[PDB]
Formats: C-alpha cells, sequence, structure tokens
C-alpha cells in the first residue's frame, strides 16, 4: 500500500513511508485539540488488495459547547448533528408555537472551550 489517508481530527504516528507490505498496521491520533471517545477505530491494515482498510476521523472529539434543556414544547434538535464546536443549534418550533429567542444557536471557539452563540429562545403561545 502506498501512504495511509489523511483526517481533519487523525494524525498519523510516526512518519509516512512509500509503500507498506501487506499486512502492515497503521495507527493514528487525535490531532491537538481533539478527545478519543470509545469504541471506534482509529488505525489500519493493508489488505491484500494493496488498499488501507476503511477507517474514520470520526471518533476523535473536537471539543463540546454545553448542553441545552428541550425549550418546554419544541425539542433542541442539532443539525450538523453534533454539540461539538464549529456547528448550530437550531430551535424548530411547534407547527404554531413561534420564538421568543432566535432560530439558530452557533457553538464555536470561545477562549479554549466553545460556546453556541449567546443566549437560547422561549417558545411562547398563540
Ligand atoms: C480491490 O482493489 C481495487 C483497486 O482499486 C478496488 O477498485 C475498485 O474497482 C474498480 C475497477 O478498477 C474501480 O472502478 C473503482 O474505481 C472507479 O470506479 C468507478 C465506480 O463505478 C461507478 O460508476 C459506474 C458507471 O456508471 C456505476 O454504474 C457504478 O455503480 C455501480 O458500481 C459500483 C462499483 O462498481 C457498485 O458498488 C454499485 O453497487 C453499482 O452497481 C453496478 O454493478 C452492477 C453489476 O455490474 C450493475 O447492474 C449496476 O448498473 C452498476 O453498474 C459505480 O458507482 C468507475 O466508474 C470509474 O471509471 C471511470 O471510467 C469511465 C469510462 O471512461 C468514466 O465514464 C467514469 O467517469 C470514470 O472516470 C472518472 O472517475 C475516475 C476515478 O475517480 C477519475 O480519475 C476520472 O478522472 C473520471 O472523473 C473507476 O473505475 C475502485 N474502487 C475503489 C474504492 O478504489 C476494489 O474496491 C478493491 N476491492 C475491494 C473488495 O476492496
Ligand atoms: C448544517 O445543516 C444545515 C441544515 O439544517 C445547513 O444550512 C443550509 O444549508 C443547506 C445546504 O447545505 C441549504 O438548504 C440552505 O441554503 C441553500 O439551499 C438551496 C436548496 O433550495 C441550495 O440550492 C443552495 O445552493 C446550491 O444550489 C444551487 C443550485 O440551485 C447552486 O447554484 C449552488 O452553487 C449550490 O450548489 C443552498 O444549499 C442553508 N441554511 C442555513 C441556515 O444555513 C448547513 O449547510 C450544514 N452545515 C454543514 C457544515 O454541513
Ligand atoms: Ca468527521
Ligand atoms: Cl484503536
Amino acid at each position: 500500500c502506498e501512504e495511509p489517508p489523511t483526517f481533519e481530527a487523525m494524525e498519523l504516528i510516526g512518519k509516512p513511508k512509500p509503500y507498506y507490505e501487506i499486512g502492515e498496521r497503521v495507527d493514528y491520533k487525535c490531532k491537538k485539540g481533539y478527545f478519543y471517545i470509545p469504541p471506534l477505530a482509529t488505525h489500519t491494515i493493508c489488505d491484500r488488495n494493496h488498499t488501507w482498510l476503511p477507517v474514520s476521523d470520526d471518533a476523535c472529539y473536537r471539543e463540546t459547547c454545553p448542553y441545552i434543556r428541550d425549550p418546554l414544547n419544541g425539542q433542541a434538535v442539532p443539525a450538523n448533528g453534533t454539540y461539538e464546536f464549529g456547528y448550530q443549534m437550531h430551535f424548530i418550533c411547534n407547527e404554531g408555537y413561534y420564538l421568543i429567542g432566535e432560530e439558530i444557536l452557533y457553538c464555536e471557539l470561545k477562549g479554549s472551550v466553545a460556546i453556541w452563540s449567546g443566549k437560547p429562545p422561549i417558545c411562547e403561545k398563540v
């Protein structure tokens, strides 16, 4: 096999070789800001078809901004589904009930932690 994949959350351990013999195993690590969360794989092997076995960065977790209790009568559903930084929180209200706050709270880099965008919505009545 050639050089193992590159990921946005994982960094290969040891320096890249040009060629890897079949049955050779490479191991990765979470990049400076990440945290690994069991169980998922973070390594790979060079199979008999001289390709690497599938593997994902999707286990190395980037910090997270706190938790948001579903505003009574609307669920606090994430799109870009995750409470990690760099994404958003939206307050879709119930077919009818509209908002006293704002539809989307974006979670992102603040200092070292990551906090969402401002303060969350109230789901009132009509
Ligand atoms: C062991 O090692 C090998 C070594 O790499 C691995 O290789 C794979 O094997 C083949 C053979 O080399 C490669 O084709 C593949 O890389 C490309 O594959 C493309 C995917 O094919 C799709 O397009 C088809 C064309 O319409 C489409 O029908 C098809 O959908 C079906 O096929 C997929 C995969 O075959 C299948 O999973 C799916 O279920 C579908 O089912 C098909 O099969 C049925 C039975 O036959 C049939 O009934 C269905 O109708 C259906 O066909 C795929 O989605 C190839 O399309 C691509 O070929 C190029 O050439 C043509 C002709 O000139 C161009 O039109 C076309 O645009 C392609 O060129 C572009 O793409 C290349 C590559 O990105 C790019 O460089 C060019 O610039 C250009 O844009 C390639 O051959 C390899 N996959 C991988 C992951 O490497 C094996 O995986 C491995 N085995 C194992 C177990 O791991
Ligand atoms: C996080 O999830 C969000 C969903 O809740 C998402 O935010 C939205 O992104 C969607 C696109 O990914 C969009 O629905 C929305 O904006 C647009 O929707 C149009 C469809 O009606 C698209 O057409 C449009 O762009 C594309 O289409 C035109 C052709 O019609 C092309 O010309 C153009 O080049 C382009 O290809 C666009 O997608 C947007 N809404 C909000 C609040 O952002 C968000 O993207 C997800 N974030 C991540 C990081 O994935
Ligand atoms: Ca990812
Ligand atoms: Cl592992």
